[PDB]
DNA sequence: CCGGCTCGTATAATCTTATGTGAGCGGATAAC
DNA sequence: GTTATCCGCTCACAATGCCACACGCCTAACGAGCCGG
RNA sequence: CUUUAACAUUAAGCCCUGAAGAAGGGCAAAAAUAAACCAGCGUGUGGC
């Protein structure tokens, strides 16, 4: 029907089924097919469902339209349309009751969770193997106690009429309604208030939440068991018309026939007083038959004749890649469409495409019919059909009137990102292929290798106007993933423009003088002066530094004839120094980009067209071919290979004498072949790039070459140094598929021949790369599918949330070069707070403005290192994202409008380039200030600097204050310098030992042995070839039971032998000793201030991004600190080693367990702040969230995923990854109960908690306390309020079972739901629809 | 002169190169 | 002893899109049919 | 015994609307439900 709100779901009562149906099927036969009338009371019928033909009795009595409503008596068939055959249900009244298969085997077992009874027991009740007891009463036995035949017989001896024990589905049906619901809830609530054990509280909170949701619905525990089973309207499972004889049956019809045969046989056996064994067996057969009908997968049994495939049950018509969500309710086939192969056609403009004439007559047939019947050239529709099937000459003029302003959508099939479908205007072509403008071809990522494209037609008025405004190809220049133009001129235009704008030192007409650029053109056409000969010309140029107008300026510049020709298509704005250089690929790309920045939109489009036209024209007049004498072999290749063979023979002889081992032999050979390959490549590149010597009109000079493939590489059209390296120099080192890299490299190039073995070796890398591509495609597609499932319901919905939180951005520095500066990251995001000038108390930026480009430069000039800026993850708006929390939009210019469905474009921007992926001393480098962060150090006796703080960090600074470089300075290392010591570059400023942990002291004196007994705790090991016998101290577990209860310790004393206190505190720090602690300076030996007491020895591709957005737990994570306090070890081997951290003021209830196998960092007297590392390794983000706050997990995810995308040169803006992070941490647990109705262990979406706390804080009550969860993206999709949006995604079965038990109700808000139903989307245009509806509802 | 043959048709049965997850449940396992 | 945990076994559920093309989708024995021997 | 005998027909309701004994209904009770005539899905291959 129409005008309906939210969809409601619940269980279905038997009386509801009798309210549905229109008759009772009794006979299992479909049709007689002697005559093809349907059999009465079969699966097909006419009295039950409806008329076979239109408006006719099956008897054939009433055949007139004016007899509607009155049924026949010859056939009992209501004279109605055959659409009624699509819509009337049927019912079957079963003999025995029957268990539903989903509620038994969803696995959370709904019956088993409800009755508190294990699943296997209920299974061997339902399949007739046991008994249950139903109100035994004055009986030894209990209720849920189950038996066998022997205990049942012995009970019949004992309590022969007391207990009531049944079996089969009737017994479970008896147990279900015998149970109350209120008493179980109140009893188990009192029991949960009388329980402290955790797992019992888990199970009981599950059971009472099940019961409370089950009572707050409408339904009952009787309804999980079927009694009356409904059947589908028989047009919806149609009988296949074959050719000759019989009709081919579907799967549903065979399953219903089997069920009805079994039901009739059981009903007759009940009619004749059958013995008990046979009716038990028959009820088991009927239960198994209904379990085969509803879902064939739990018992994979029903297979048909001549095709041993599982038949398609009703649940198989919903799941999978062919059920009604993925197949038919999202991707529908569409009329007015078409398909062809494509073809270039370089004469087009940017906003049009080539359309075949005949196919365009075929598409627009109704518009043609309307134009013909308008102009009087026809009267009926059949006259118009005859005229357009004759293809008379008036029809082509009519078709050209139909085209003129009516755009057409074009599409390429594996659509990744939102530039995949675009709208053009048509230009008619007598042909059979679709022409397509060549600049757009990079955006589609189209070949011309046979790639096919498709055509759709917008046909209403709003669709034409949207395809003109929102989607015409003159409106998509910048990319939504990053603000870069997608209209880069490709390979051939690059070659043309690079060949035009060069120079050579002696040509025709060199050094003459010219008037305009057009006289240089007239000299090029006549053949008087060549295309590139240097010449002084006169140029006028316009500069718009005047505030909104143009300033002329005329001068004489030393330039080239080709550059003067190219200047004629540059518009008024740009300065002449944009076309004075050699103009490769990136140069003309930034030419287009600066033309977009300074002038606007329309000169950018028309300038890209003029560039494409003249680039193809002069690429034609070049004649740049390629030939076998354009690949210059070096003259020095032969002796380099000879010297490499001499060196490998010498290393082979040094291995043969036995001096060098095999691994170092391997390493020397691979190093010298790497060096030889690099030398040959250097020689060939130096021989190609500059060999061209030409006569000056003096003697000789040098210049950049005019060789063919060097122009094809130096312009950046096709190829790199690597491909042109393999063509003439030798090719690399081929690696075998085991993972090793082979000894002998391929000594030959491609211009010479390869022999048999070397080609056979190269085949390995070929097939490896091909298989990698073949699997990488599918994995990227699946990950894109899941991300756009997650982020779909999120729309920029209001203007200004108006908060004062956010994040702090600093330009990222690994320690090598600064990877991303502050300009590129925080271009175009709205400032959180007023970042002050380095001139203090001077407002450099207002707190609530937008960092546009000029403003970004004026922020850059004062060398700001950290800017605070508003993110999406802290935006305040319920059910959406505020506008100023998201900033300016990519692919357009200004701030984002209210409605842009940013979650979908974000998921596409992450998931689009997924195909391109794959599947001992600190040394400063420049001069600046030396800053050490979290440093607490002391100079020892030997002048070295040992640090008593773990978290020391190195910052190389300039004179300004911005960070030049950064490194990590370990705890207590060998430091060549101190803090703030102004040093210069190239300096190794630090060192340490990777096999010695610092057990450094704090005072001077002696070190004495407390509980360090040789034979109990410590051992005396003599280094047998040096002479310094030392002591080795283990931990408690590695030594035996003689020192297991003992704790060895190096007690820090003075030279007298007494504990000198730490300067600042009053605590003696005796040093208890961990394992592998080699104590060198023993008792009686004087120590220093912080001296080494004990020496202690110790992915990346696409699945990294997959395992990160799943947020799955890494192996052996890093233990953090829960709250600050003094560390204290405790009891050993109660599973693990205990640890108690005592706060300064609060108590210490948490006594954390640590596997003593894994190592540790902190010491006993040491105390650390919360969230700090204990055992090194990977980290799960759960801990990062619950300890370091909310922004920390966003920064961790952004930096890691952005490292994986910076490794391949892929540039993706950060706000997309932020708005994917927001949809991951939306659920929440509750810590208290609060003052409202929320339970404690209640998982609940955060925004409802936030509006509940806002409503309670409006009054004077107390709120609730919540811990923000963090789920995987598939777990976040699969737990959503809309039960449609979780049904369309994977595991539809479990979602429909849980949603049908709970009886939910889906508001239809979001994108995916309204696509399913088929009204306007609440995202784009139609957003302005929905709130216009919403104010209609509330008022 | 009913079904022996011959046909219309309704309906029952002895794999064996996969991976990675999560999620749950039965059996051991370390304490007052 | 008995109780609250830890761990190994078993099992459901996912794995891009589109295109063309092409050939496939029962029968030994239980209720009727013909009429010969 | 004086010139052919025979007048029959007892059974189906009550109430409302309606110009009526013109007609339209409900309730106490029940056997029995030709024609003149507008006009698919499951395997394989290949491509991107
Ligand atoms: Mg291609
Ligand atoms: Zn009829
Ligand atoms: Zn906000």
């Amino acid at each position: 029907t129409e005008e309906f709100d939210a969809i409601k779901i619940a269980l279905a009562s038997p009386d509801m089924i009798r309210s549905w149906s229109f008759g009772e099927v009794k006979k299992p036969e479909t049709i007689n097919y002697r005559t093809f009338k349907p059999e009465r009371d079969g699966l097909f019928c006419a009295r039950i469902f409806g008329p076979v033909k239109d408006y006719e009795c099956l008897c054939g009595k009433y055949k007139r339209l004016k007899h509607r409503g009155v049924i026949c008596e010859k056939c009992g068939v209501e004279v109605t349309q055959t659409k009624v055959r699509r819509e009337r249900m049927g019912h079957i009244e079963l003999a025995s009751p029957t268990a539903h298969i989903w509620f038994l085997k969803s696995l959370p077992s709904r019956i088993g969770l409800l009755l508190d009874m294990p699943l296997r027991d209920i299974e061997r009740v339902l399949y007739f193997e046991s008994y249950v007891v139903i109100e035994g009463g004055m009986t030894n036995l209990e209720r849920q106690q189950i038996l066998t035949e022997e205990q049942y017989l012995d009970a019949l001896e004992e309590f022969g009429d007391e207990f009531d024990a049944k079996m089969g589905a009737e017994a479970i049906q008896a147990l279900l309604k015998s149970m109350d619901l209120e008493q179980e809830c109140e009893q188990l609530r009192e029991e949960l208030n009388e329980t402290n054990s955790e797992t019992k509280r888990k199970k009981l909170t599950k059971r009472i939440k099940l019961l409370e949701a089950f009572v707050q619905s409408g339904n009952k525990p009787e309804w999980m068991i079927l009694t009356v089973l409904p059947v589908l309207p028989p047009d919806l499972r149609p009988l296949v018309p074959l050719d000759g004889g019989r009709f081919a049956t579907s799967d549903l019809n065979d399953l219903y026939r089997r069920v009805i045969n079994r039901n009739n046989r059981l009903k007759r056996l009940l009619d004749l007083a059958a013995p008990d064994i046979i009716v038990r067996n028959e009820k088991r057969m009927l239960q198994e038959a209904v379990d085969a009908l509803l879902d064939n997968g739990r018992r994979g049994r029903a297979i048909t004749g001549s095709n041993k495939r599982p038949l398609k049950s009703l649940a198989d018509m919903i799941k999978g890649k062919q059920g009604r969500f993925r197949q038919n309710l999202l991707g529908k086939r569409v009329d007015y469409s078409g398909r062809s192969v494509i073809t270039v056609g370089p004469y087009l403009r940017l906003h049009q495409c080539g359309l075949p004439k005949k196919m365009a007559l075929e598409l627009f047939k109704p518009f043609i019919y309307g134009k013909l019947e308008l102009r009087g050239l026809a009267t009926t529709i059949k006259a118009a059909k005859k005229m357009v099937e004759r293809e008379e000459a008036v029809v082509w003029d009519i078709l050209d009137e139909v085209i003129r302003e009516h755009p057409v959508l074009l599409n390429r099939a594996p659509t990744l990102h939102r530039l995949g479908i675009q709208a053009f205007e048509p230009v008619l072509i007598e042909g059979k292929a679709i022409q397509l403008h060549p600049l757009v071809c990079a955006a589609y990522n189209a070949d011309f290798d046979g790639d096919q494209m498709a055509v759709h037609v917008p046909l209403t008025l709003e669709a034409q106007l949207e395809a003109r405004a929102l989607m015409m190809s003159t409106n998509n220049i910048l990319s939504p993933a990053n603000g870069e133009p997608i209209i880069v001129p490709s390979q051939d235009v690059v070659l043309g423009l690079y060949y035009m704008t060069r120079d050579c030192v002696n040509a025709k007409g060199e050094g003459m003088v010219l008037t305009g650029p057009k006289e240089a053109e007239r000299l090029y056409r006549s053949g008087l002066a060549s295309l590139h000969a240097r010449v002084k010309v006169r140029i006028t140029e316009y500069e718009k530094d005047a505030n909104g107008e143009l300033v002329a300026k005329t001068s004489l510049k030393d330039t080239t004839v080709g550059r003067a020709i190219l200047w004629m298509i540059v518009p008024k704005g740009l300065p002449y120094s944009i076309v004075n250089q050699a103009l490769g690929k990136k140069a003309i790309s930034k030419m287009l980009n600066t033309c977009y920045r300074i002038l606007g939109l329309k000169p950018t489009v028309i300038f890209a067209d003029q560039i494409m036209y003249t680039g193809f024209a002069y690429a034609a007049r070049s004649g740049a071919s390629v030939g076998i004498d354009d690949m210059v072999i070096p003259e020095k290749k032969h002796e380099i290979i000879s010297e490499a063979e001499a060196e490998v023979a010498e290393i082979q002889e040094q291995f043969q004498s036995g001096l060098v081992t095999a691994g170092e032999r391997y390493n020397k050979v691979i190093d010298i072949w790497a060096a030889a390959n690099d030398r040959v490549s250097k020689a060939m590149m130096d021989n190609l790039q500059t060999e061209t010597v030409i006569n000056r009109d003096g003697q000789e000079e040098k210049q950049v070459s005019f060789n063919s493939i060097y122009m094809m590489a130096d312009s950046g059209a096709r190829g790199s140094a690597a491909q042109i390296r393999q063509l003439a120099g030798m090719r690399g080192l081929m690696a075998k598929p085991d993972g090793s890299i082979i000894e002998t490299p391929i000594t030959a190039n491609f211009r010479e021949g390869l022999n048999v073995l070397q080609y056979f070796i190269s085949t390995h890398g070929a097939r490896k790369g091909l298989a990698d591509t073949a699997l990488k495609t599918a994995n990227s597609g699946y990950l894109t599918r899941r991300l756009v499932d997650v982020a779909q319901d999120l729309v920029v919905t209001e203007d200004d949330c108006g908060t004062h939180e956010g994040i702090m951005m600093t330009p990222v520095i690994e320690g090598g070069d600064v990877k991303e500066p502050l300009r590129d990251r925080v271009l175009g995001r709205v400032t959180a707070e007023d970042v002050l000038k380095p001139g203090t108390a001077d407002i450099l930026v207002p707190r609530n403005t937008l960092l546009h480009e000029q403003w970004c430069d004026l922020l850059e000039e004062n060398s700001v290192d950290a800017v605070k800026v508003r993110s999406v993850v802290s935006c305040d708006t319920d059910f959406g994202v505020c506008a100023h929390c998201y900033g300016r939009d990519l692919a357009r210019g200004h701030i984002i409008n209210k409605g842009e469905a940013i979650g979908v474009i974000a998921a596409q921007s992450i998931g689009e380039p997924g195909t391109q992926l794959t599947m001992s001393s600190i040394q400063v480098k420049n001069k600046g200030s030396i800053k050490l962060s979290n440093v607490k150090s002391v100079v020892n006796s030997s002048g070295k600097l040992v640090i008593t703080s773990r978290n020391t960090e190195l910052k190389l600074i300039d004179e300004f204050g911005r960070t030049k470089e950064s490194y990590k300075v370990p705890y207590g290392a060998v430091l060549a310098k101190g803090d703030g010591e102004q040093v210069a570059g190239g300096e190794t400023v630090a060192n340490w030992d990777p096999h010695t942990m610092p057990v450094i002291t704090e005072v001077s004196g002696f070190v004495r042995f407390t509980d360090m007994i040789d034979g109990q705790t410590i051992t005396r090991q003599t280094d047998e070839l040096t002479g310094l016998s030392s002591l080795v101290v283990l931990d408690s577990a590695e030594r035996t039971a003689g020192g297991k209860d003992l704790r060895p310790a190096l007690k820090i004393v003075d030279a007298q032998g007494n504990d000198v206190l730490i300067p600042g505190t009053d605590m003696p720090a005796q040093y208890f000793l961990p394992g592998k602690a080699i104590v060198q300076l023993e008792d009686g030996v004087q120590i220093s201030s912080g001296d080494t007491l004990a020496r202690i020895p110790q992915t990346g591709g696409l699945p990294r991004v997959a395992d990160l957005f799943e947020a799955r737990r890494p192996k052996e994570p890093a233990i953090l600190a829960e709250i600050s306090g003094i560390v204290s070890f405790g009891k050993e081997t109660k599973g693990k080693r205990r640890l108690v951290i005592t706060p300064v003021d609060g108590s210490d209830p948490y006594e954390e367990m640590i596997p003593k196998w894994r190592q540790l960092n902190v010491f006993e007297g040491e105390r650390v702040e919360r969230g700090d590392v204990i055992s090194d390794g990977p980290e799960a983000p759960h801990d990062i969230l619950r300890l370091r706050g909310v922004h920390a997990v966003t920064r961790y995810i952004v930096n890691e995923v952005q490292d994986v995308y910076r490794l391949q040169g892929v540039k993706i803006n950060d706000k997309h990854i932020e708005v994917i992070v927001r949809q991951m941490l939306r659920k929440a647990t509750i810590v208290n109960a609060g003052s409202s109705d929320f339970l404690e262990g209640e998982q609940v979406e955060y925004s409802r908690v936030k509006i509940a706390n806002r409503e309670l804080e409006a009054n004077g009550k107390v709120g609730a306390t919540y811990s923000r969860d963090l789920l995987g993206i598939t777990k976040a999709s699969l737990a959503t309020e809309s039960f449609i949006s979780a049904a369309s995604f994977q595991e539809t079965t479990r979602v429909l079972t849980e949603a049908a038990v709970a009886g939910k109700r889906d508001e239809l808000r979001g994108l995916k739901e309204n696509v399913i139903v088929g009204r306007l989307i609440p995202a784009g245009t139609g957003y302005a629809y929905h709130q216009d509806r919403m104010r209609r509802r509330a008022a």
